[PDB]
């Protein structure tokens, strides 16, 4: 049973700008969801304090990175929070009709999609090197769901009855074909080093056989 939505109108121009602006330091993409990770990991660690019952669910707070060159896809996988069918609907957690407001007269002003996160709406940045892109998520208070979306305006939502996460977010780049650098194993490796050395967060980046 699979529920189709659209985009509220700010988010789909976002997305087409992020789509056909041209750009060429697409490699912030991998940036922008490793901080959302951390920002996940470090809203699970926070409730946990008050209740270590919150980690049931399990209690590694970490990043994985795993290239995948014959699906063509990178995915970053995090035990952070999660998310609630609510939130994945609500644009993944975020306030994106004004952090794309603010973007968008930020760029008319002089800046550059880079500066994507600065207005909150880092996730959509996977647009620059993803064709389609997948979200699988659980969180405590709800049930494992699965958010799809190719741009053109519309998004899916299910239940995912796939491999069973515990806690936190998965995100499944299907990469675009000139796009396959970001599964090479040097290349991932200078991104992290270069633009994530102080996630407080162990990142494993998975080898391939
Ligand atoms: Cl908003
Ligand atoms: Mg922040």
């Amino acid at each position: 049973e699979v529920e189709t939505f659209a985009f509220q109108a700010e988010i789909a121009q976002l997305m087409s700008l992020i789509i056909n602006t041209f750009y060429s330091n697409k490699e912030i993409f991998l940036r922008e969801l490793i901080s959302n990770s951390s920002d996940a990991l470090d809203k699970i660690r926070y409730e946990s304090l008050t209740d270590p019952s919150k980690l049931d669910s399990g209690k590694e707070l970490h990043i994985n990175l795993i290239p995948n060159k014959q699906d063509r896809t990178l995915t970053i996988v995090d035990t952070g929070i999660g998310m609630t069918k609510a939130d994945l609907i609500n644009n993944l957690g975020t306030i994106a009709r004004s952090g794309t407001k603010a973007f968008m007269e930020a760029l008319q002003a002089g800046a550059d999609i880079s500066m994507i996160g600065q207005f909150g709406v880092g996730f959509y940045s996977a647009y620059l090197v993803a064709e389609k892109v997948t979200v699988i998520t659980k969180h405590n208070d709800d049930e494992q769901y699965a958010w799809e979306s190719s741009a053109g305006g519309s998004f899916t939502v299910r239940t995912d009855t796939g491999e069973p996460m515990g806690r936190g977010t998965k995100v499944i780049l299907h990469l675009k074909e000139d796009q396959t650098e970001y599964l090479e194993e040097r290349r991932i490796k200078e991104i992290v080093k270069k633009h994530s050395q102080f996630i407080g967060y162990p990142i494993t980046l998975f080898v391939e056989k």
